[PDB]
């Protein structure tokens, strides 16, 4: 007894109320169910916006938003052409606003709508950058005093150097905590492969929680030889956007964290399968929430987070009070939780008139 | 906006307006929101019910049916010991219960509730058995006239006597039918493995839609010996319980289409992960629709095949005037398709009153 | 001059000396020579029964006892769906009965039947459970005073928590008991597999005999990572059912112990073929023998150890006095050794009056 | 309430009443219940003598014969160095000795000892070979009128002549008789690898039964080669003593067809084992059966045919008026069959009154 729902308006609105350009997209219907959806490419806001205005907008208006996924298949390969940051993005605002409509229109929290949680609250992880040792203290104790358990530590914001002084690091803060928390470390592709394997090999003893992108970007192949020798945990996947950067790295057992951005992967339609994906093959589950993400993204991994069975933790976002005032109700870590929004929706939509008041 | 979905109340009704005994599995919610689902077990109605009755019922009542997965995993491993065809079934009338509530809560089709049609039909195929070529002659072209375009084909019901038999059914109705129709075999395990890989050979020519359960059940390995061989078409799984059973099948590609039973690999739930499975390897489903299935578990079949991207056929099931009596409005092929319900929910219920005159 | 052995009767009783419900399977036969078997599902009693008393029993009336395999083969696929904990042990405890009438009209201690013994007794290992190492210590010093060699050890009855106390329950008996028994750790499925390796090379230093169930269920492709970093013996199959569970783990060397319950699997018969190819790929036996099953299954099990040439160690069940009285002759370990029974048949049955004063 | 079962002595009888000479093992114990074995080496009968006499014997006398595996286990690795054609063919002559003492202990034929029927006999080939394809005829249609169905077809008693005569020995069986019979070829290791494809792949359309020996005797790792490319049954075996030259041929799929001769691999009990592997990896059992075996070893393989599940077809052998008056009640094929004897024991002893009339 669900009618059609047609589609008539796209917006893509672009705001600065903090450091980051954020981009919401709006889908608009005939029957006033809006959709709000969140694009992340703060490096390049415009072509996003481009892409959206004058190629995705036209192919979408008059269709039918209940059927998300035939919309989603028929903008992925509208270009021909496809797979990357600003197409996929792009999309990912759209489809992420037809599910928003779609849980409306269900009268449910957008988890709810996917078939429920599998948990009560994702755990979140925070960042410690500082270029001594002192400042990482500093930074570690105060997200401790506010029940965090998992932060990611990077002493120093030559390879040789950065190994040697994160072994420092790891083997610094097991001396002086223990077990109190989990630490996480982005390696950022700085290594040769022969130095990845050797600093997994010495890193293992500490226990990370995960290295990330612990290989040059095009290597992963070396990946077998790490996994043969250490029982280092690994993620992979920030900058992926395309299903062959990961297909055979997760069916091969290559990485223990999948660590892709929902939007830059095309939206909630691609996340839930490779989230299934991750289950089948024992790998757990990471989304990337980066500074410019909005309150409608991460309401939305929330979403994601408690429903998917792998999920394992959410990237915490700060947002200052200019960005809660564009995008009210957004939710904010409780004793190192992170709680999915309770109303019908996604549950965070973006107040256009605060937008306005930042462009 | 949803609030806790409480369950009261379940039965499991069984019922015989035709050939086989059917399995209906009922939950009754606080809400009187009502679900029903589907579980077949003919050759073992009575361990079925004994499950739900006196295993099932007594950790579901008071639950929050809204959280379907945590519900399926949390039965899944209520016995200890797991996945066989007696618990599956139970496990799954109840899982599709649970989905049927949630989508009347939503009130929306099942398969808009899991995010709309990929198609607007999924095709039907039909079953030509006869011990002679005139009888399944005859029986192909009622089929034809009736608009179907796919046909299970079977002629008689030693094993030398079958293939060749087979080969010239295979043969016979090329030369009489050209490509009028896709035809589809069933082999039962009838052969061993060296006689499998020849007949896949010389099958091959005469291009069957799928040959399915070439192999004796546990020489699956024997299969990398056909596929870099042979090109013909092949499927497996409808005896299967157990993710063991499927997965190295799948992720290797060593079959052409799924044939799991959904109600036995444990309902929805298992149903849409391992479609979502098939579609990152490239793989088709054709779930079974034995002659015990009840309109529930086809109406279900049929929302799976509009939604999930890879599914490719449903496999016809009659239904005499009782058992429509029995499930009002159970769809019937139109010109060789099966249309999804429309109404919120499963659209197929079972009629108390109707099912009591046929026990 | 051995004449066909007739199928009189079948019975299937359900008695509760003590914590259990314990499940007896019942052949009779014209001749007057009764078969015991033992089926062991407690969390599910009433779906065995019924599976024997209204499935089993009227395709086994007039059959010939005398073709085990054969009835086997017949009983295992007469329900079309196949493997599972409820099927298996009511095949399994007629399975075991039919191979009790068989030695018995051998005149033969039922190892004798399979060839004799390659060795005089079995060594049995017991469980050492508690909260806190004073509780482990307590236990284990009296299963020490009694000759065991070979302990379960739980200490606790997050995962980090649980990793973290398990290796010091590890490195604190090294340390109080030095190499005075063997070790052996159960972990339950209770780790992801990046934890699972990491906790297979923390914990070989310690040398357990095996550690058991180290990762998630259906995750055994993890089994290679730890395989090629860590010589910790593994042990897996407490809860298979299906042939498909163990095939390949065995074949490609995954693991160092098989830990399948005999009834789960489906009795004797599949019991031999499976230890004759546990020899052939160097991996050794240790059936479950768990607190539900009764002196029936544990002699049938002490028969398979002692003929076996691979089987390594039987698991301890203590029975009270109630159970003793309800099946006769029970064996007892001697210092540390389960022995063989001696008589004429499985050499142990139950007592129907005594099983009646325990409903 | 078995007791000891004490060996007292051991002989080994030669004896020529026709071709071969034949070796029968003879195993006394002090109960006076004596076991009868068959060794065969025609080209060595004296170095399996001399093993039995004065190797075998010192080591058995005293032993408690019921304790089969333990006796086997001891007797393989007594001389230290192992596994060879001398040693298994006396060892295999004990072994089944050993259980023909326990099939009479048992009171039963040793098909019912082993666990019963699988089937009620086992089809036999017979040997076709003559220069011409006129001679091949008239053996051919000699065999078909006494009901055999399978037949050893060998046309000549340089490679390229023998390829191309054979196949055109096949492509004129197949003309004259069409499917009338199953066509079995030995090739005796004549080609190189190379050839061995080729041929492999010319004569798949003609469908041999199996192919026997197609590569030279070290060279299996050809075999995936062919089994790549061709459907054509393989088996090979047949000159097999050590497990190193069937395990991975088995465990890979390379043969589908087991050829050993039970003798040669060291009897009964190695024989049970390896028929549950073939059983496990799909491959089929034809031990062979040559001229020099006895009809007490061709009654072993019987009991071995109708009760292993894999068991495809038995080796015919002749036996004149002197031979079945050495060997009182040998059986012999019915309509194409051979039926395990049903009389305690193997069933067939040997007259040793009449062995002496033929020295
Ligand atoms: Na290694
Ligand atoms: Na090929």
């Amino acid at each position: 007894s669900l009618k059609e729902t047609i589609i008539s308006d796209i917006h893509c609105i672009i705001t600065k109320p903090d450091r980051h350009n954020l981009i919401t997209v709006v889908v608009e219907t005939n029957e006033g169910v809006t959709g709000f959806g969140c694009a992340t490419f703060q490096q390049r806001p415009l072509a996003v916006k481009t892409m959206v205005d004058e190629y995705l907008k036209p192919i979408l208006i008059g269709k039918n938003a209940n059927n998300i996924e035939d919309l989603w298949q028929m903008m992925m390969v509208n270009a021909y052409w496809r797979n990357g940051p600003v197409i996929n993005n792009a999309i990912s605002g759209v489809d992420m606003a037809l599910w928003d409509i779609k849980a409306k229109l269900a009268g449910m929290p957008l988890h709810q709508l996917f078939g429920g949680k599998s948990r009560d609250a994702i755990p979140v992880y925070t960042h410690a950058t500082s270029d001594t040792m002192e400042g990482i203290y500093d930074l570690v104790e105060g997200f401790l005093e506010k029940g965090y358990k998992h932060i990611r530590c990077q002493l120093g914001f030559d390879q040789d150097q950065y190994m040697d002084n994160t072994l420092t690091m790891f083997k610094s803060l097991r001396e002086k905590y223990g077990n109190q928390f989990h630490i996480l470390h982005d390696v950022h592709e700085r290594l040769f492969p022969n130095q990845a394997i050797q600093f997994a090999k010495e890193v293992e003893q500490y226990k990370p929680y995960f290295i990330e992108d612990i290989l040059p970007p095009n290597q992963t192949e070396w990946l077998d030889n790490i996994r043969s020798q250490s029982s280092v945990s690994l993620g992979l996947g920030e900058l992926f956007n395309n299903p062959e950067e990961w297909k055979s790295l997760i069916a091969n057992r290559r990485i223990d964290f999948i660590r892709c951005h929902v939007s830059q992967i095309g939206g909630i339609t691609p996340a839930l399968k490779l989230g299934h994906l991750c289950q089948n093959f024992g790998v757990r589950i990471a989304w990337h929430c980066p500074p410019d993400m909005t309150p409608i993204g991460a309401a939305v991994n929330t979403h994601l987070n408690v429903h998917l069975h792998n999920a394992a933790i959410q990237e915490h976002v700060e947002y200052n009070g200019n960005t809660h005032k564009v995008f009210p109700n957004a939710a904010e870590p409780i004793n190192g939780y992170l709680y999915a929004s309770e109303i019908a929706g996604i549950g965070v939509e973006i107040d256009r008139e605060a937008a306005a008041e930042f462009p």
